[PDB]
């Protein structure tokens, strides 16, 4: 069973803006997904203060890059609160309707595009590189679900069959066939370092073989 949903129209904007406007600054699309995974850390981890229970479901804070040059994909995976269902047809989580609307905002009166990320939208950002993008997600109050959207309007949620998470976020990247310098090692460890060198969880590059 596969639901489709259309993004809001403000939503499939911002989308079109990122996909189609000349801008050669890609790289932070790590660093916003990189802060989004270090605030739903941060989310279990309040949760966790009063009831340690919520640390069940896996007690491991951190955050894993994954390359893949053999399927073309950057994966970004956090151990963070995850997403419930609703929290992903809302938006991933996020204000991103109105977010939306202070980003064009900031845009007519002077602001860059890597300044996404003040305006809460930060995982758009992804589609500066990548085609499609699968977000898997497991939250301690509902099951595992798989989010994709190649643009185009509409996003699918299903139940996902693949290895269980425990908890937390997994944001797959099929990068587009000119983005693939975002999967050697070396530029990867160049941008976390640029950009997230001071985030407050083990980042850990995997290589391949």
């Amino acid at each position: 069973e596969v639901e489709t949903f259309a993004f809001q129209a403000e939503i499939a904007q911002l989308m079109s803006l990122i996909i189609n406007t000349f801008y050669s600054n890609k790289e932070i699309f790590l660093r916003e997904l990189i802060s989004n995974s270090s605030d739903a850390l941060d989310k279990i981890r309040y949760e966790s203060l009063t009831d340690p229970s919520k640390l069940d479901s896996g007690k491991e804070l951190h955050i894993n890059l994954i390359p893949n040059k053999q399927d073309r994909t950057l994966t970004i995976v956090d151990t963070g609160i995850g997403m419930t269902k609703a929290d992903l047809i809302n938006n991933l989580g996020t204000i991103a309707k109105s977010g939306t609307k202070a980003f064009m905002e900031a845009l007519q009166a002077g602001a860059d595009i890597s300044m996404i990320g003040q305006f809460g939208v930060g995982f758009y950002s992804a589609y500066l590189v990548a085609e499609k993008v699968t977000v898997i997600t497991k939250h301690n109050d509902d099951e595992q679900y798989a989010w994709e959207s190649s643009a185009g309007g509409s996003f699918t949620v299903r139940t996902d069959t693949g290895e269980p998470m425990g908890r937390g976020t997994k944001v797959i990247l099929h990068l587009k066939e000119d983005q693939t310098e975002y999967l050697e090692e070396r530029r990867i460890k160049e941008i976390v370092k640029k950009h997230s060198q001071f985030i407050g969880y083990p980042i850990t590059l995997f290589v391949e073989k």
